[PDB]
DNA sequence: ATGATATTATTTATATGATAA
DNA sequence: TTTATCATATAAATAATATCA
């Protein structure tokens, strides 16, 4: 029998693990580098719900992670001028060289991994990922 | 490209759809994945390797095993040949439980792959293999 | 020299217990 | 509040060398 879904979970596990290994010198947890990775790529005006989903933890879990990152001095959480229940999540000046380390491993690691496959594979695969995700979310609505 | 982030999102939404369809069963995500893998694999397979199939470390598998044993869903009889090795297998009372879990996993996989073509599935399958192997080469 | 074992280190299998996510 | 995790503990099988009535 196919165990395709499980095989896909394993692939993501080992991809993450490889990145986590390469980042071993920063001494950050995986939720930490994944959180910082996503804060950098996502606008500060965006809500915690939207940040939490991209990262893959729940909203309350994100609050705990953001607490840790603020104590470390890597982010600030300041109230927005246009909406007073919303807070902008911004990387601090001093995080800049850490973000460079995380982004570089992530990017290099992807290039190395996808460097071992055909354009057809990459394209067919990239499109399917979007399609299957699309289907599941619909099924979840049903 | 965010292909890693993309794959990770797919994985999580797919698991969450299975979890949702299994809700009335009131098993934690960790329990139902473990039950599924215990049923899939030979009992001779190690605890380190069972954890590998599941996606967890062995201390996390041990407490999960205690809980499942608590519920009388699994036994861990100590191997008569190797007094430090154990035999993990489902009980008879877990028979209708695994039938549920397996049922939902197979039906959901078969459903998710609907609408997509034969050579597209062949790529998803062939690339999990190649990329995992290539990631295993690194590290 | 013999068997009977004993002494120590290595590796493999599983388990626990403080905390940290 | 569970829940999982890190660095450990038992513990049995593995194996190399050593000791004696």
């Amino acid at each position: 029998e196919s165990t395709l879904g499980s095989d896909l979970a394993r692939l993501v596990r080992v991809w993450r693990a490889l990145i986590d290994h390469r980042l071993k010198p920063l001494e950050l947890t995986q939720t930490h580098w994944v959180t910082l990775y996503n804060i950098n790529r996502l606008p500060p005006e965006q809500s915690q719900i939207q940040l939490a989903k991209a990262i893959g933890i729940e909203q309350p879990s994100l609050v705990r992670t953001l607490d840790q990152l603020e104590e470390k001095g890597l982010i600030t959480r300041h109230t927005s001028a246009n909406d007073r229940r919303a807070k902008r999540i911004k990387l601090t000046e001093q995080s800049s060289p850490i973000i460079e380390q995380v982004d570089g491993v992530i990017s290099s690691t992807r290039k190395e991994i996808l460097g071992g496959i055909s354009s057809d594979e990459i394209a067919v695969l990239s499109g399917l990922i979007d399609k299957l995700e699309k289907n599941i979310i619909q099924l979840q609505t049903k």
